[PDB]
C-alpha cells in the first residue's frame, strides 16, 4: 500500500504539495517545505521585479476558510530561479515553479530564461493564468483571446512541457471553451484547478467591518467554502483533457476531501488554507488519513480510484 | 421596535422571504409561506408550460449547505398567474412572482400577461437572469448582450417597476459591465444577488459516488458554501446601482447573517437551503436574532446600518 506516483518524468513519495502562495515566498518557506513531508513543493508566483504586494491586513482565515488580496508579494523571478538553479535539492523532492507575470511579455522574459534550468535541474513550469493582464478586462483565464494568447507565447518561448494554474468556472459552456483553448496546446502537460473563488467578501458582525484593508475588503476565497467547486473544475477538465494531468486544489484539509480530489481525477493535490493555518505537520496527517481511506477500501494505489468518480444512471 | 419597511411602494412587516424555488411550487406551499411570518414570499420560477424537472435525486443538502440540478420543475405560469391573480391574500403580505422563461420570446409572452395583473393587484416581477438560453451558450446574466436583449424586450413588453435574480460574478470587470447594464433600463428597479454558484459538485467518500443524478452531479451550490460570495454581490450591486435596491440571498441561517446582508446593502433577505432545511418557523428566529443584534447595538431602524459596512482606511 503507497502514495507513491511517477508523472511528467519524475517521481513523487505522495501526491501532496503547497498551493503557490503559501509557504514558498521566502528560502527559510522553501527549506521548510523541502523538509517537509509533501510529496513535492511550488514556489510562490513571481514578477521580474520583485514586489511588496498589498497594505495588510490581507489575508485571514476563519473556521470555513480564508480571503486574501495579497497583490502578488514576492522576491522575484531572480531570486525563485536561483532557488532552482543552485539552491534546491531535487533528490528530496521535486519543485515546481510558478510564475504569475502582469502581461504576456514579462511571462515570455522569464520562462525563456527558465528554459535552461528546467532542461537541466528538472524544475517543472506551473503558469498562472488567474493573473490580472490589463485593469478593467477580467483575468487571464475569463478572456479566451488573452489566455489563447498567452500559451502561444509562452509555449513558444519555452518549448518545454509547463503547466498552468486556473481560476474556477461555474458555467458549461465556460469548461468547454477554456479546455478547447488548453487542448490546442499540447506542451501544457497539466492543469491546475482551481485558484481562488473570486472576489467574495467577509464582513465581522461585531466590528461591522470588512477584514482586509486592500480593495474594500473584497478578496480570493479558500478552504472549506470552495471544495465543490474545486472538484468540479478538476472533474470538469479530467474529462474533457484527456491527454493532460490534472492537479487539483481546493479546500482540502484531510485525507478525505484528497480522496475526493483524486476521485475526481487529481494526480497531485495542493494544500492552501489549510496548511497556511496548520503548518506543515499537515502532509504526515493527510498522508496516514488517506492511507486509511486506502486500507479500508482495498486500494493498494492512488490510480485504482483516480478519476473513478461514480455517477448515478 | 419591529423590523418594518416599506418599498417599491409595499409595506413589509420585516425584510425576510423565501428563495425562488424554495416552498413556492404548489398552493400547499404559498399557503404555507403566506401563514409563515416571513414579511412576503416568491413564487417559484415558472415557464408557460408545466414542466417535470429532471431525474432524482435532484438535491440534496449537508451541513455546509447544499447542491441542485433541479431542472425548473414549476406548474407553469398559468397557475402562478392564478394564484397572484386570485388566490393570494394581499392584506396578508406583498407577493413576488418570479419568471425563468427560457427564451425572450417566452419571457415577453408571460410578461405582457402579467402586467394587467400586477397593475390590479400589485404582485412583483422578479426576472430570473440566472436561466439558459441556448444550450452550450453561457446562461443569460453571464452573456451581457443576451442580457441587454431580455432586459430590453421584457422592459418595452411589461412596462411596469421589477427587478432581476442575477447569479454570482467573481471578477471586478464584469460586475463593472454587469451593473452598467442593469442600470441601462430606468424600469428594474430591484437586484436580487445572488442565485446559486454555478456547477459545483459534492462526492460522497463512503460510496465514492456524486449525489445528484442529472449532469453527472454538477449542480448550484447554496448555504454556508455561497455567504462571503454573496455578500460580495450585494456589496458590489449596491455601490454600483445608487438608484435601485438590492434584495440578498445566500446563506442565511442566522439573524447575524441577515445582518450582514443587511450591512452589505440588502433591502430583502431572503432564504432557500436555510429554509429547505429547517422549515417556515426559520422565519420567527430569523426576526428575534436581527431584532437582538440590533437592540445590542443600539439601532432602531435597518435603514440606520443598511449598507454600512465599513472598509479600512
Ligand atoms: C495567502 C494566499 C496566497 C496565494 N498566492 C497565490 C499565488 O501567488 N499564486 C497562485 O497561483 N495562487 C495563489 N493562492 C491560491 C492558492 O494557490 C489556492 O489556489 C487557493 O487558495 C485555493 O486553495 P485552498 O482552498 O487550499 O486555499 C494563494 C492563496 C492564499 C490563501
Ligand atoms: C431546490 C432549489 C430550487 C431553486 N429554484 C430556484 C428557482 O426556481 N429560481 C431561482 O431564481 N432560484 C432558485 N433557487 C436559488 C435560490 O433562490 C437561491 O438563489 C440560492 O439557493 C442561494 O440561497 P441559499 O444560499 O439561501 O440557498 C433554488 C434553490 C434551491 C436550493
Ligand atoms: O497575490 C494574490 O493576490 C493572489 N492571491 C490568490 O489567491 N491567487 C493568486 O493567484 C494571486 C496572485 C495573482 C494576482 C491576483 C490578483 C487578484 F486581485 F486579481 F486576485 C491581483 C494580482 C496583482 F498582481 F495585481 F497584485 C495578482
Ligand atoms: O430549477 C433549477 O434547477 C434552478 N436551480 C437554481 O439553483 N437556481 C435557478 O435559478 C433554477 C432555475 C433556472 C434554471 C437553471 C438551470 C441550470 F442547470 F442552469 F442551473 C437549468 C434550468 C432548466 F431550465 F434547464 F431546467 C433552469
Amino acid at each position: 500500500m503507497c502514495l507513491k506516483l511517477n508523472l511528467l518524468d519524475h517521481v513523487f513519495a505522495n501526491p501532496f504539495m503547497n498551493a503557490a502562495g503559501v509557504l514558498c515566498s521566502t528560502e527559510e518557506d522553501l527549506r521548510c517545505m523541502t523538509a517537509s513531508s509533501s510529496g513535492a513543493l511550488v514556489s510562490k508566483s513571481c514578477t521580474s521585479a520583485p514586489r511588496d504586494g498589498n497594505p495588510e491586513p490581507r489575508y485571514m482565515a476563519f473556521p470555513l476558510g480564508s480571503i486574501n488580496s495579497m497583490g502578488l508579494p514576492n522576491l522575484g523571478f531572480d531570486f525563485y530561479l536561483k532557488y532552482a538553479s543552485d539552491l534546491h535539492d531535487y533528490s528530496k523532492k521535486p519543485l515546481f515553479l510558478s510564475i504569475s507575470g502582469l502581461s504576456v511579455e514579462e511571462n515570455v522574459a522569464m520562462v525563456r530564461r527558465l528554459a535552461p534550468v528546467a532542461q537541466e535541474k528538472g524544475v517543472l513550469l506551473e503558469l498562472n493564468l488567474s493573473c490580472p493582464n490589463v485593469p478593467g478586462k477580467p483575468q487571464v483565464a475569463y478572456d479566451f483571446e488573452a489566455m489563447r494568447t498567452y500559451l502561444q507565447q509562452v509555449s513558444l518561448a519555452y518549448g518545454l512541457p509547463f503547466g498552468v494554474k486556473m481560476p474556477p468556472y461555474f458555467d458549461i459552456a465556460h469548461f468547454d471553451t477554456a479546455a478547447a483553448v488548453l487542448n490546442e496546446f499540447p506542451l501544457v502537460k497539466f492543469v491546475t484547478c482551481v485558484n481562488s473563488v473570486g472576489n467574495g467578501l467577509v464582513i465581522d458582525a461585531e466590528s461591522e467591518s470588512v477584514v482586509i484593508k486592500p480593495k474594500q475588503g473584497f478578496g480570493g476565497l479558500g478552504g472549506k467554502y470552495i471544495l465543490p467547486t474545486a472538484l468540479a473544475n478538476v472533474n470538469a477538465f479530467y474529462r474533457r483533457c484527456p491527454d493532460k494531468l490534472v492537479f487539483g486544489c481546493g479546500g482540502v484539509y484531510s485525507g478525505e476531501d484528497a480522496f475526493l480530489h483524486i476521485l475526481a481525477g487529481a494526480s497531485m493535490v495542493q494544500v492552501g488554507t489549510a496548511l497556511q493555518e496548520e503548518g506543515p505537520g499537515i502532509f504526515t496527517r493527510l498522508e496516514d488519513e488517506l492511507l486509511e481511506i486506502m486500507a479500508r477500501k482495498g486500494y493498494r494505489t492512488l490510480e485504482e480510484f483516480r478519476g473513478r468518480v461514480k455517477t448515478i444512471e
